[PDB]
């Protein structure tokens, strides 16, 4: 089995520090931060540029869940979020293709309501890696060593930033497994594209 | 270069036939057919099972446009629609990640408004194929010959159905190029996944 982790993911309930600037509307009734609707209220939010993008997770998970490697039951799928929650995604999850329906599902999960296909825990990325016994970890970043996707099969765990901008920071001294920074392309790609490339590298 | 075509795509303006059954509402203010919102009015629409799924085109294009093969300018991208409109998508199109924003853009294109990156013409699939000089054509379908993605490089043109249900049918006597039915997996996959696998097979 392989672990795929979308980490520091821009999928959060509205931060306490800006709750007073954001109200539910008919246009967007969800308690999930989305910079398409909430940009001005995020003005003074820490790391604002890498937060409030649930759509990245939506499209990435649509790719992952429908991949041949996932149909073969060879993936364990995790969303680690900016505020250290971990969602474990059952391989047979039928994720709504409608963005707002996706938000409705995720909102309930993040508020601690039981979902039999998506399990939520408070958990750091480093703690997740150790708990799943990750040993050979590939951290995906454009700044990494350029690797033909053919070699990705040598790793047990893949980490992709679930955010638009910046670089994934991890405390390697808190992680038991070995971490290698890997690039699969000379250009910055979107998280869903990287997830897709990894997934199809594993089948083909 | 390669041609990638999402064909008989479920992306259309609301058909005149069913406008008397559509009640306009402020939750969905677009003139694009979407079964999420129009399911009742579509009850006696011809081919309703393969229509009104613009989300399939959104996700597929998000994958195609960010693929390495597109960043390298080795793709010509076309959307052929259920009602025989053809959109030529400039490789540098910055497609909205927000679904409703996507629908706003597509609505104006389908209504004939000028967009320097997305060019619309009234055209059948067979005429498109001939006019771009498609030579070795792979029609993607789970009912075709099972093929390793490494062999896809031997084709210049790939056709994927931009719809949720049904099979792509083409008039052989109307196409100059050679058409072959190609399956890349023994299970039905979503259009976006097939698009992803093709693009990545061309890059790697
Ligand atoms: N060229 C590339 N090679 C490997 N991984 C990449 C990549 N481009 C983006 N990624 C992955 O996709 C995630 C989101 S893209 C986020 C910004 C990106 N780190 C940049 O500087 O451009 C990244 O965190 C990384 O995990
Ligand atoms: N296993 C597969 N191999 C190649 N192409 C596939 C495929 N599964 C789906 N596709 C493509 O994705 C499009 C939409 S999926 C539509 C229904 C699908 N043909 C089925 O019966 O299951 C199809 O028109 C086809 O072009």
């Amino acid at each position: 089995t392989y672990n795929i982790i979308l980490a520091k993911s821009a999928l959060e309930l509205i931060p306490e520090e800006i709750k007073n600037k954001i109200r539910k509307s008919r246009v967007y009734k969800y308690d999930i931060l989305d910079s398409n609707y909430h940009y001005k209220a995020m003005e003074k939010l820490k790391d604002k540029e890498m937060r409030g993008r649930p759509d990245i997770i939506h499209i990435s998970l649509l790719n992952i869940l429908d991949s041949p490697i996932n149909h073969e039951k060879k993936l364990n799928i995790y969303i680690h979020t900016y505020d250290d929650k971990v969602l474990k995604i059952n391989p047979e999850t039928r994720l709504p293709r409608n963005y707002f329906r996706f938000l409705g599902v995720m909102e309930k999960v993040l508020k601690g309501e039981r979902n039999h296909l998506i399990k939520m825990e408070e958990k750091t990325l480093e703690d997740l890696l150790n708990e799943i016994n990750a040993k050979k970890i590939a951290i995906m970043t454009k700044t990494g060593k350029l690797t033909h996707p053919k070699l990705l099969k040598e790793y047990d765990t893949f980490i992709i930033g679930g955010f638009p901008y910046g670089k994934l920071k991890i405390n390697k001294e808190k992680v038991f497994g070995d971490i290698k920074e890997i690039s699969i392309y000379n250009k910055g790609l979107m998280a869903w594209t990287v997830c897709g490339i990894i997934c199809y590298s594993l089948s083909f």
